[PDB]
C-alpha cells in the first residue's frame, strides 16, 4: 500500500518531489499526510532520498530510541530535523556546514 | 507551467490529494513548495477545490487586501487559515460549524 487518494507513485512521488525542492523532512512529512501514517513507508521512501547516511542515521537513531511504534511516526519528521541537529542539516535536507 | 521536479497533474495533483487528505491550506501549502511560488497556480488550482464559496470568498478577500504581488503568495496559506477564520473552517479545510 503506497497511496489512495493522493496520486502517488508506486510507493513516493511526494517524497522525490519533495526531497529535491523542500527536503527530505517535507518529503517525509507529506509522505506522512497524503499515505497516511505509514511511517514504513516513508521511511522506506525517503531512505534512499535522505541527504546522506548521517541524515539516515540520525533518522535511524531516533527510530532506535522509538518512542512507542505509531509515536515514531508521530515524531518522525520532528526526529529528521533533530536530524539536522545532529549532523548540522538544514530543513531542506541540505547541509549547511562543510564536512 | 505546471511542474518540473515535483510529478503534478496538468495543473495540481498534489492539490487534489491533499484538499481531500490534509485540506486546502495544506494542498495550497504544498502546491506552493511543490510548483513553485506561482500563487497564479494554486489559486487557480485550489479555488475549484475550496471548501465552498466562502472559504475561496475569505482567500480572495486576502488578496483584495493584496500586500504585494508575490507577499499575496507569501501570505497565501496564512491567508487561507485567515479564512478559516473569517468562516469557521478548521485546518482541514472543514467546517467546525454548522450553518
Amino acid at each position: 500500500r503506497t497511496h489512495g487518494t493522493f496520486p502517488m507513485h508506486q510507493l513516493g512521488n511526494v517524497i522525490k518531489g519533495i526531497v529535491d525542492q523542500e527536503g527530505v523532512a517535507t518529503a517525509y512529512t507529506l509522505g506522512m499526510m497524503l499515505s497516511g501514517q505509514n511511517y514504513q513507508l516513508v521511511s522506506g521512501i525517503i531512505r534512499g532520498y535522505l541527504p546522506g547516511q548521517a541524515v539516515v542515521t540520525a533518522l535511524q537513531q531516533r527510530l532506535d530510541q522509538e518512542i512507542d511504534d505509531q509515536t515514531r511516526a508521530e515524531t518522525f519528521i520532528q526526529h529528521l530535523n533533530a536530524v539536522y541537529e545532529i549532523l548540522g542539516l538544514n530543513a531542506r535536507g541540505q547541509s549547511i556546514r562543510l564536512e
